[PDB]
This record gives structure tokens, C-alpha cells and sequence, in this order.
């Protein structure tokens, strides 16, 4: 679809970026979004603040998808863009998240 | 485009969602985005406030498209996803929205 | 991508509508994203505040796309839907701006 991908991707990038302090609920906040495959064990609150989310594109993958997003974060005291690429497969209608997000610095030069 | 259907339903849904308590001012601030073909005199503002709006695709009818979104709808502070479904059909200049549209939970999993 | 050349669009217009009145500033921080073929020496701020933006569509050109987004601008508190329109030409890695914006009252009627 392409929306659905997007919109979902915006759903777990809400939970993935929330700033709750203790690492229990925040992974249970998410646990809904990242396949059973995947240990949250050890993904805490990063400490960076999301100020804006745009869908940045997908390419197939063997069992679904890699998408990623353009982001403004801001942490410390500085605005920078990022990059956050996931994996995806589809579910019997809907989506899980299959691997650990990368976020890398980005620009369009 | 896909994307200018997409827009127009955010555009519209800005306004359904309004929480204006007249009804009629209510519905005359959605009016030029409904076909005359349909009676809004009954919609009235629905008491919920839109916290976020996604695309969430469409499909073809014989007259148009229908057209999805996913919402974060908030009351008394809490909020839930739902879906909301309602078609739309090209005008000359435009578009508009020709049935009521249908709003249900939700969720990914 | 739709989805890359949209995301471009909308952080060159945050540049774009920037409200910097020191000239020299408001065009360095815009470099970037335009093509050094445009002459952006007579460039200001426009004085107009950008509160939303839609995606609406892209049309391909000889060298690149002609992109279309809907703005909320915002001028003396006074908001009114606007249509912008420029060129977009890609670079092995990402894309420039080739146009001045065209910026023009919208309607969906």
C-alpha cells in the first residue's frame, strides 16, 4: 500500500520516541508494534525529543519491507535531521516492526 | 492525485471534527466540502478533539474513491485510534464527499 | 521516490518561510536546497507565517517534477489557503529546487 506502511511506521515512531523514564512500561508501551522475534529487553527512552516525522520511502525486502523516516530531533540543546530506518512484515492485516531502528545523520547534499 | 485526495479529506476533516455547538454554523463550515446530493441537517459537532490525522489510502467506486484515515480522536483528555471511512468524488475544480462518513475502532495487530 | 520528493519539499519551504529579515541570512540558510543556477540574490523573507502544509502532488518535468503543496499562511492573524508550486531536479545525492516558488490563492470549488 505505501500509506498503511507510513502510517503505521508514524504509530510505532509515537511509542519508540516517548520519553517515559522507567524502561518497564516504556517497552510495554511498544510491545504491540515489534514482533515477538525481536528482544525489547535491552531498548530504553533515548532521550531526544521528536519534533516532526515524514516518510521517507520503502524498499522490499525478502519477508516485507525497510522503511525510513526524515526526523528533527532535538537533544541537548541542538535541532539536527535524521534518519530511522526499520524493518517491517505484514501481519494478517496490519504490521510488526522486525528489527532495532538505526538513526544516522542525514542531509541532501 | 492520491495526494490530492489525501489533502482534501484532511481539509474536510478539520471541519467534521469541529467542535463548534451551533449546529448550523457547524454545518455550514463543512458545507462546500459535502455534495448538495446528501443531508448534513442532522450532523452535529461529535464532541471529540482530533489529535492526529493519517492517510490511510483508498479504493475506487463506481462514482469515485473511499477513502480512509486513521485518527487519534481524544475526549476528556484520553485518546484512542479509530478508523474513518467516507467517499469522495472529482468535481470539475475539485471534489467532494459524498457520503457520511463512518467512523470505527481500530488497530494494527 | 513520491514520498522523498514530498519530505524535500517540506523542509526546503520551513527555509523557504523562514522570517528572518537579515537578507544575507535568510538566503544561506536556504542555499542548500536551491540550485546554484537559480539567482536568489533578491530573495526576502515574505513575511507570511506557514502553519500547515499538504502534500499536493507532483507532475513530472524534463529534468525533474513540479511539485504542488497547500499552505495555511498566516498574515496579520489573518489565515487563507494558498496553493505553492516549483521545479525539483534530482542530484546523484538527493535534489535541488529550479524554480522560484509560484504562490497562489486556492480553493476547492
Amino acid at each position: 500500500s505505501q500509506s498503511k506502511i507510513d502510517t503505521f511506521g508514524r504509530y510505532f515512531l509515537t511509542y519508540y520516541f516517548s520519553q517515559e523514564k522507567n524502561q518497564e512500561n516504556y517497552q510495554s508501551s511498544l510491545r504491540t508494534y515489534v514482533s515477538e522475534k525481536v528482544d525489547i529487553s535491552d531498548w530504553k527512552a533515548l532521550g531526544k525529543t521528536l519534533k516532526s516525522v515524514n516518510y521517507y520511502g520503502s524498499e522490499q525486502t525478502k519477508k516485507g519491507y525497510s522503511v525510513e523516516y526524515l526526523l528533527n530531533v532535538s537533544v541537548d540543546n541542538r535541532s539536527k535531521m535524521q534518519k530511522i530506518t526499520f524493518e517491517v512484515e505484514p501481519t494478517k492485516n496490519g504490521f510488526l516492526v522486525t528489527t532495532q531502528p538505526k538513526l544516522t545523520d542525514f542531509s541532501f547534499n
